[PDB]
């Protein structure tokens, strides 16, 4: 049957990118990584079975792979070794993304508009927008 996570599934590459720097700065990731990193495009596989999300992705930078359930907190280590506690929930048809360290708290939101995937990551004052078409 049919479900609301579905317009997400898909394989995903990087385009585009606004203001990643910036949102790295905001978490404190070091020079070198932020150049390498910011390089990168990766590739993301979103699939779902029965009511758990994957998310992997492939890189030149990192490998990361993490499975959830909606609303359901789980451990991740971020491609920058932060090690936080997530939760992603929908909003409508928007998945939200938090992850929370060290009394810190950023917000991923991923959306679909027209035929791409549109990340939008929030640390305090920062926005990043990434944007992704399909593979
Ligand atoms: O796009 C990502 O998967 C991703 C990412 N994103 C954040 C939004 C949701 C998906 C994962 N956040 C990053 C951060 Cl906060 C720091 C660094 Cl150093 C690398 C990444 C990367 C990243 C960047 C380049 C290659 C591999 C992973």
């Amino acid at each position: 049957g049919s479900h609301m996570c579905d317009a997400f599934v898909g394989t995903w590459k990087l385009v585009s990118s606004e203001n990643f720097d910036d949102y790295m700065k905001e978490l404190g990731v070091g020079f070198a990584t932020r150049k390498v990193a910011g390089m990168a495009k990766p590739n993301t596989i979103i699939s779902v079975n029965g009511d758990v999300i994957t998310l992997k992705t492939e890189s030149t930078f990192k490998n990361t792979e993490i499975s959830f359930i909606l609303g359901q907190e789980f451990d991740e280590v971020t491609a920058d070794d932060r090690k936080v506690k997530s939760t992603i929930t929908l909003d409508g048809g928007v998945l939200v993304h938090v992850q929370k360290w060290d009394g810190k708290s950023t917000t991923l939101k991923r959306k679909r508009e027209d035929d791409k995937l549109v990340l939008e990551l929030v640390m305090k004052g920062v926005t990043c927008t990434r944007v992704y078409e399909r593979a």
